[PDB]
């Protein structure tokens, strides 16, 4: 029922016998194959999503400091240190400043001082690289049967554009054998997380952003590079100088991403509206259901018949005096001489008494005769297709 309720619908059929069939595949569409004596499937993209993408690197949006430290010389004896100026969660500067007899110097002059910050990122924000292989597509297909739900999902696979050629199982068919490509999807491009919210931004703009980093790589998360860009040192004092951070980031940059096409995203994962093309086989898929009994009974047409965007419709129909069987159904002209039309559901089958079973047909242009059952009462319903 999903794919009769799709507007975007395409009908494939192979021109040949255990060959190859064509088909394309778009998020929000499906695509109905058929073939002789074969059973008729619907085929669906629904996700296509980049899995764990290599880390670019780690933007710092937001950060504290702690543990303020200064030390400063007078003129004349050199540049001051601290040790600190080598552990790599901090952030220094190195200055001149004023010193003198007020401040214990012996001489008036500008003097080195230095001063150091620990620096601690409180929110950051990373960009990921997605690789077109890697990409997850999932593809669902689902046999076109007309039974009842409301336990009989189509078979879900997910590809990659690395994987070899799929060997998908339907139960009760056998398998359908079938083989994608991500044909035309751009990735120089960066994808931006900002706390489970992700945009698509170009490179070199990324890596140009003015914040502290940290190379993709890594899982210390303090050894980050230029920090100056949340830090501002004020004025230095003879023996002091303060050290203030900037505020958090989050907002400059949600107000700056504006524009950006955004990308959705869950448990981590990217999701895009994928493209692909496909080839299967069914020369290892057959009818469910033959050898069967020709149901010798009736059928009560469920409710009004339906008609679908595809030139088709849906009988409801429900058996009836017999085993859960093969239905009689043909369509034919006014007269009951030839046979008009066909069926998109094939072998259409009952499995239960008071089993509503949808059966989706493509009637010819005109006028013709629905004709459901056997001898009792053969359903005659006429039809006209406008």
């Amino acid at each position: 029922m999903r794919c009769i309720g799709m507007s975007n619908r395409d009908f494939v059929e192979g021109v040949s016998g255990g060959s190859w069939v064509d088909i394309v595949l778009e998020h929000g569409s499906c695509v109905t194959t058929m073939a002789k004596n074969k059973p008729t499937l619907d085929f669906e993209l629904i996700k296509t999503e980049a899995k764990q993408p290599a880390t670019l690197r780690k933007y710092c949006i937001e950060a504290k400091l702690t543990n303020t430290t200064t030390e400063s010389r007078c003129p004349t004896q050199g540049e001051p240190s601290l040790n600190e100026e080598q552990d790599k969660r901090f952030v220094c500067k190195h200055s001149m400043v004023d010193r003198g007899w007020g401040n214990g110097c012996g001489l008036f002059g500008k003097g080195g001082i230095v001063t150091c910050a620990m620096f601690r990122c409180k929110k950051n924000m990373e960009g990921k690289v997605v690789q077109p292989e890697n990409l997850e597509y999932t593809i669902v297909i689902t046999p076109h049967s007309g039974e009842e739900h409301a336990g009989k999902h189509g078979k879900e696979i997910k590809i990659t554009p690395q994987s070899s050629i799929t060997e998908a199982e339907l139960t009760g068919y056998g398998t359908v054998t079938m083989e994608c490509s991500p044909r035309t999807l751009d990735f120089e491009m960066v994808l931006l997380q900002m706390e489970n919210k992700a945009w698509l931004v170009h490179r070199q703009w990324f890596l140009d952003l003015p914040l502290p980093w940290l190379p993709g790589a890594d899982t210390q998360g303090s050894n980050w590079i230029q920090k100056e860009t949340l830090v501002t040192f004020k004025n230095p004092h003879a023996k002091k100088q303060d050290v203030v951070v900037l505020g958090s980031q989050e907002g400059a940059m949600h107000t700056a991403l504006t524009g950006a096409t955004e990308i959705q995203m869950s448990s981590g994962n990217l999701l895009f509206t994928g493209h692909l093309k496909c080839r299967l086989r069914m020369d290892k898929l057959q009818l469910k259901g033959m050898s069967y009994s020709m149901c010798t009974g009736k059928f009560k047409v469920v409710k009004e018949i339906a008609e679908t965007q595809h030139g088709t419709i849906v009988i409801r129909v429900q058996y009836g005096d017999g085993s859960p069987c093969k239905i009689p159904f043909e369509i034919m002209d006014l007269e009951k001489r030839h046979v008009l039309g066909r069926l998109i559901t094939v072998n259409p089958i009952v499995t239960e008494k008071d089993s509503p079973v949808n059966i989706e047909a493509e009637p010819p242009f005109g006028d013709s005769y629905i004709i459901i059952g056997v001898e009792p009462g053969q359903l005659k319903l006429n039809w006209f297709k406008k």
